[PDB]
């Protein structure tokens, strides 16, 4: 669930 690519700040599962 991130805004622009893969990371951990988002929800990148």
């Amino acid at each position: 669930f991130l805004q622009w690519f893969s990371k951990f700040l988002g929800r990148i599962l």
